[PDB]
RNA sequence: AUGAGGUGGCAAGAAAUGGGCUACAUUUUCUACCCCAGAAAACUACGAUAGCCCUUAUGAAACUUAAGGGUCGAAGGUGGAUUUAGC
């Protein structure tokens, strides 16, 4: 249990468990994460019957952040960026499975490229017939959306 | 006039056959990208560089030649005997 760590309460994550894997429990993975995780990422839990994700500074640095938040001024913005495969995707969920844990409303859109491309059913709008809507992909969102937050809807 | 010039015209397909091109698809089709993606996937799929219509390019001259678009969505579902090429 060299890359393993006993503490799975990402509120309590710390610079001394950088590189160890934390492990997200089967009730969280469906209830926080039915969609946004890496496909590749849920071969891997199916595989592994286990979900864990390890802890690294870019996901440290932004709970830091996040947990010295001023609710009182405006949203801050914070933006992950880096290369292919770095990492990028989980960093993102790492702090969504904060947030969750923290009783916030979590607002998760897991891939927005999806909504500009391959729309098979591109209805115009009613309320604006200058825009077009998607139902599909609007209808996708809004069962996820409702899995993530059904205790506060 | 078996020579010279002008005007207009033929150069088609019952059929057979040689070579080639494109396909019959999932190691595929479309898009992004040029290789860590999203969709498509059987009668609105794959599949025409064919047919029909229009535009454009060249030209004095274009149903005719080429390019592009629209429309159209066929045979084909991997091919018998035989046979070609490659160290
Ligand atoms: N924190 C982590 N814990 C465990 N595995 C990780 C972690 N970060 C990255 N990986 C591994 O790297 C892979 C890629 O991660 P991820 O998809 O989050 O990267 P990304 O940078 O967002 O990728 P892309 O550039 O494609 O959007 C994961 O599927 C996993 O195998
Ligand atoms: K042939
Ligand atoms: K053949
Ligand atoms: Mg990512
Ligand atoms: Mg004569
Ligand atoms: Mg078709
Ligand atoms: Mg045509
Ligand atoms: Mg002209």
């Amino acid at each position: 249990a060299i890359s393993r760590t006993n503490e799975n309460d990402p509120a309590k994550h710390g610079d001394q468990h950088e590189g160890q894997h934390y492990n997200i429990s089967p009730q969280d993975l469906e209830t926080v994460f039915p969609h946004g995780l890496p496909p590749r990422f849920v071969m891997q839990v199916k595989t592994f019957s286990e979900a864990c994700l390890m802890v690294r500074k870019p996901a440290l640095e932004l709970l830091h952040y996040l947990k010295n938040t001023s609710f009182a001024y405006p949203a801050i913005r914070y933006l992950l960026y880096g290369e292919k495969g770095t990492g990028k995707t989980l960093s993102l969920c790492h702090v969504i499975h904060f947030c969750a844990k923290q009783d916030w409303l979590i607002l998760h859109i897991p891939d927005a490229h999806l909504w500009v491309k391959n729309c098979r059913d591109l209805l115009q709008s009613s309320y604006n017939k200058q825009r077009f809507d998607q139902p599909l992909e609007a209808s996708t969102w809004l069962k996820n959306f409702k899995t993530t937050n059904e205790r506060f809807l």
